């Protein structure tokens, strides 16, 4: 069993990179993949870069060169669910683009042609993440995570997300692109991210202040998740 | 006699004319995409049908580069016209490509720019020069300039007005070119976009698109055919 892990930023993957033993680095298409073992479990950790295209490019390389069994997308997120606080965990049951619009041709808002309207996260991965959450006494929410190529900062951008996706629990920039690539290769995925901000007019300040905490929380969750998946 | 020209279009109607002209055609099926290998009037080509939108294009482009290692990439297909002098059927050639829907301006990046990327991706001078030569030789109407991409079909209202405000110099809008440019940038692969106008991205864009996609696909395909020939044999 080989678990794939994707994070956008150095800050989001560095704690995990530090823990990978028998570590090698694949440098390709402007991405880095760190292979080896995380607490005795085979992993391949991609630092993708920010945004949908970076993520898609990276995920494609990871799948092709490492052939992981499953994909875990980690990192920070803007919280949208009312009970989320900075540091809290969000688990995808599903990922959708909040910025895709071909509704003029009768696709669902956020759906692109040739894709499902949303991408369903894997039930077994979700169950394992929720067990870890319980064992670690974490505050978490499970639900729709929406992705776009914009940093959300209140105002019109937030209003548009609330309009189209009142049920969305968090917003970020890579998860759906990762889900989309996984869909095309029939690879199970889950998103396990931690809240850095709440996507409002204070989101820039909050993010600067709480990215470190979000990166730590998400990484600790991912470590626990990898362990649970490999060793029950 | 040793070059391989990569060509990318999103939709079947955009690649079908080119696909039909491929000698010794074969098909590679991978990651939900198709790549047609063979020769086009004697020049080795690899033609990708990527599907629609930024991720589809990125996934497709990555596979094409990894599996086929083309020397250059030509992005073909339709676009919404933004430049005044553009009519349906006319050619657009990219000088450069920017995301019209990327916004990390909150952290001081230029509008359209993603962190880790240049603010826009420049098309290859030689590729552009040859595209401009084919335009003269074919006696076509064309504009060269900035082409912008996003994951939305543009249909007037705020959608169009926002693009025109943020990119007053943009000459066309579509949904794959910048994703392709971005992937090519990361692999150090020269690209050019050579598309043809199907609509003017206004209230009427959906009707205009349905009506003039065939014309767009024809005119773009003709241009790519001449371009491949020019790149291969001067
Ligand atoms: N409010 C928000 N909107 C969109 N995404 C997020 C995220 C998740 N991220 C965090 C990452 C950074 S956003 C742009 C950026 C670039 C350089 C420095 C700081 C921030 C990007 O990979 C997506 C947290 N809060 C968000
Ligand atoms: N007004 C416009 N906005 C964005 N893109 C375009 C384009 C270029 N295309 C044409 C392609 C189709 S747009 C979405 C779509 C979906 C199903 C059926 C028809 C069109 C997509 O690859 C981007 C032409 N006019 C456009």
């Amino acid at each position: 069993m080989k678990i794939g892990i994707i994070g956008a930023m150095e800050e989001e993957v560095t704690l995990l990179r530090d823990k990978i033993e028998n570590r090698q680095t694949i440098s390709l298409g402007g991405c880095e993949i760190y292979t080896g073992q995380l607490n005795g479990t085979e992993v391949a950790l991609l630092k993708s870069g920010i945004g949908k295209v970076a993520a898609a490019l990276g995920a494609t390389l990871l799948l092709e060169h490492c052939k992981p069994d499953v994909i875990i997308n980690t990192g920070s997120a803007g919280g949208l669910a009312p009970t989320l606080k900075v540091g809290d965990i969000v688990v995808s049951d599903e990922a959708r683009y909040h910025d895709a619009d071909v509704t003029a041709f009768g696709y669902e808002y956020g759906q692109l042609p040739g894709c499902p309207a949303g991408f369903k996260a894997d039930d077994k991965l979700i169950a394992a993440a929720e067990a870890c959450i319980a064992e670690l006494n974490l505050n978490a929410v499970r639900g729709l995570i929406v992705s776009g190529d914009a940093f959300i900062n209140g105002s019109v951008g937030l209003a548009k997300i609330r309009h189209n996706f009142p049920q969305a629990i968090a917003v970020e920039m890579e998860a759906t692109a990762i889900a989309h690539v996984c869909h095309n290769f029939n690879v199970p995925f889950v998103v396990v991210r931690a809240i850095s901000d709440v996507a409002d007019q204070q989101s820039h300040l909050s993010f600067d202040e709480f990215l470190a905490v979000a990166a730590k929380q998400s990484s600790l969750m991912v470590e626990s998740l990898v362990q649970k998946l490999a060793h029950g």
